[PDB]
């Protein structure tokens, strides 16, 4: 899947 | 699925 | 799953 | 998430 | 995530 | 988490 959101 | 939030 | 997001 | 407040 | 606020 | 803010 795509990268996760910024922290 | 999308990856997890960053740190 | 995708990779973690950025900091 | 955003980082913590500075010192 | 982005930097935190000034202290 | 992001890094700490500045002093």
């Amino acid at each position: 899947g795509p990268p996760g959101p910024p922290g």
